[PDB]
């Protein structure tokens, strides 16, 4: 399972101390182009957003679903970053499908949860306007947690895909020993959803 889930091109990248196999790249994008996203995501029509409990999220590319995803054709301003993270062949030789935008207001979180069968076990991440700390859980208090900068990209395979634990506390301020003020976090979540119908098709039930 490790040795499958290595990357080489992104060995540098190894966060050797947390559960095989995360990679954490710095700067992925630019401030321009984390700028240009943010514009995109917030002048998005009002009914593309989901209301939570505990956040707000879009879905591009069609809502995944266990007997198959009607899929919606990608904006060329996510298709952009797709096709970034699909050339590091993450997803299985084929490209990445989906986008999962989420907003986290200061004070909101996600609670810990695996991604699950819906999609390739990859998880490719780009965080946009605060950095956030994401804790890691064995299937309680986390056993590692990750600090995520703005513009980053984190990658989870593997057991850190398939086994662990991955949530986001409900909080205001990160101490890193110093202490960091929570902004307004969205994250692009890049997934591929093996279990697509072809144009035109509906199931029901
Ligand atoms: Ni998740």
């Amino acid at each position: 399972e490790e040795q499958d889930a290595r990357v080489p091109a992104l060995e540098p990248f190894r966060v050797e101390q947390a559960p095989p196999v995360i990679y954490y790249v710095p700067d992925f994008i630019s401030k321009e182009e984390e700028e240009y996203l943010l514009r995109q995501v917030f002048n998005a029509p009002k009914p593309k957003w989901t209301q939570l409990s505990g956040r707000k999220l879009q879905n591009w590319g069609g809502l995944p679903h266990p007997r198959g995803m009607v899929p919606e054709r990608l904006p060329p301003w996510l298709q952009r970053y797709v096709d970034k993270v699909s050339n590091l062949s993450l997803f299985g030789g084929l490209p990445a499908n989906h986008v999962l935008v989420n907003q986290y207001l200061p004070g909101e979180g996600i609670m810990p949860h695996e991604d699950g069968p819906l999609y390739y076990p990859t998880v490719s991440t780009i965080s946009l306007g605060s950095h956030t700390v994401l804790d890691f859980y064995e299937p309680p208090r986390p056993t590692t947690s990750l600090l995520l900068e703005p513009r980053s990209l984190l990658v989870l395979r593997g057991p850190a895909y398939t086994r662990l634990l991955h949530g986001i506390a409900a909080a205001r301020v990160d101490a890193l020993d110093a202490c960091l003020v929570r902004g307004t976090r969205v994250s692009l979540t890049i997934r591929r959803v093996p279990r697509v119908l072809r144009a035109g098709l509906l199931l029901g039930k």
